[PDB]
């Protein structure tokens, strides 16, 4: 499967954003455990969401969705997730399904495997299983150490733990969710840097949301208290997905026009918002909302950043970068390489058949743009994001042919409409 996109004259207009995946998937893990019944609005229909519902389904946890899947009633547990059964549970590649239940299937006496498709088999997870493991979790990695599948057989106590930071922030996430429910009380040193730090704040402030604080030492000692009970909110609003505005943001930064996204805004919780910045520096007009982000095309000059607090919107950057003058350098993006595939590889790649110069180094990407861009079939490594970068070549007097474009449904099953929806072909 492909598809063509033919060469966009004007984009303008308004898109109301799907919800977040990263909110949506710690949402509905903290609803099913918590006391009381959460009502989710605005929750994202994609396939990483659904994996998560289905392990929560397979768990016993009682749910309803409307007809469209973005409006969930949450019966919470009010207790740790429970399964009497040897099952095994299928998470995709949702590293927000995989490391967070890893984390919270460590409480009590289950037997579970968790496994998902063939990269997530290549994905780490040994720093969590090694933070786990430290608290009393008893895990087999049937395959690998530090990858799935894993076979979770309980015991998280708590007490005195490290959780390496380096690689993903997903790991200290899981274990800052899980932790509060623990009979012990968790002490969490961080070993090393912490990449992807936005996540983190995500995670304490849904975890404040639904009723549970912990104690943040400078993002380096976690202090969590256990024997706690989550406490559904009642109603709780999924903000729309920053990671998806980015492309939209940066199509008005490119080929607008006005493009405003609504759902997202500068209160948002969401690191992403911040990419708006990025746009703004390489020369596009934004402007902010308490409900929208909207930008306006003006004259674009590349820039030079460290990224690590916008791993994913960076992406979108590097192909904006096509677009503007001068070499593009995006730093401290080394976990690219360990996600849905190695973005440093795939995207450097890819980039180069439309005519860009790429150094990719270890942990950074540089991209000097042709003076003309080149038409040609992008691979997506299944990967959303590849898709959705790419899209942005039609925004030239280029077409642009994406491969696999139904990749995109891990976060974003809409794209390639919403998309139209703002386009004026050549
Ligand atoms: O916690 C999250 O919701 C996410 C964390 C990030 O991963 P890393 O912490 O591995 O960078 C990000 O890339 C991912 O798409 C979503």
């Amino acid at each position: 499967e492909s598809l063509t996109l033919q060469p966009i004259a004007r984009v303008e207009g308004t898109v109301n954003l799907p919800g977040s995946k990263s909110v949506s998937n710690r949402a509905l893990l903290l609803a099913a455990l918590a006391r009381g019944t959460t009502v989710l609005t605005n929750l994202l229909d994609s396939d990483d969401v659904r994996h998560m519902l289905n392990a929560l389904s397979a768990l016993g946890v009682q749910y309803t969705l409307s007809a469209d899947r973005t409006r969930c009633e949450v019966t919470g547990n009010g207790g740790p997730l429970r399964s009497a059964a040897a099952l095994e549970l299928f998470l995709g590649n949702a590293g927000t399904a995989m490391r967070p239940l890893a984390a919270a299937l460590c409480l009590g006496s289950n037997d579970i495997v968790l496994t998902g498709e063939p990269r997530m088999k290549e994905r780490p997870i040994g720093h969590l299983v090694d933070a786990l493991r430290q608290g009393g979790a008893q895990i087999d990695c049937l395959e690998q150490e530090n990858y799935p599948p894993l076979r979770l057989r309980g015991g998280f106590q708590g007490g005195n733990v490290e959780v390496d930071g380096s690689v993903s922030s997903q790991f200290l996430t899981a274990l800052l969710m899980t932790a509060p429910l623990a009979p012990q009380d968790t002490v969490i040193v961080i070993k090393g840097d912490l990449v992807s730090k936005p996540y983190i704040d995500i995670t304490l402030h849904l975890m404040k949301t639904f009723g549970v604080e912990v104690d943040n030492q400078s993002y380096q000692r976690f202090v969590v208290r256990g024997k706690q009970q989550y406490q559904s909110p009642g109603d709780y609003l999924v903000e729309g997905d920053a990671s998806s505005a980015s492309y939209f943001l940066a199509a008005g930064a490119i080929k607008g026009g006005t493009v405003k996204v609504t759902g997202i805004g500068r209160n948002s919780v969401q690191g992403d918002i911040r990419f708006a910045d990025v746009l703004e520096k390489m020369g596009a007009t934004v402007t902010w909302g308490d409900d929208f982000i909207a930008c306006t095309h003006g004259e674009l000059k590349a820039v030079d950043m460290d990224m690590n607090h916008i791993p994913d919107a960076a992406m979108t950057i590097a192909t904006a970068a096509l677009f503007a003058q001068g070499t593009t350098t995006l730093r401290n993006i080394y976990n690219w390489r360990v996600k849905e595939t190695d973005r440093l590889f795939a995207m450097a790649t890819e980039l180069r058949k439309v005519g860009a110069e790429v150094e990719e180094g270890e942990d950074y990407i540089r991209i000097t743009p042709p003076a003309k861009l080149k038409y040609a079939e992008i691979g997506t490594y299944n990967d959303h994001r590849m898709a959705m970068c790419f899209s942005l070549v039609a925004l030239s007097d280029t077409p642009v042919t994406i491969l696999d474009p139904k990749c995109t449904a891990k976060t974003f099953p809409d794209y390639f409409e919403q998309l139209a929806r703002i386009s004026t072909l050549a």
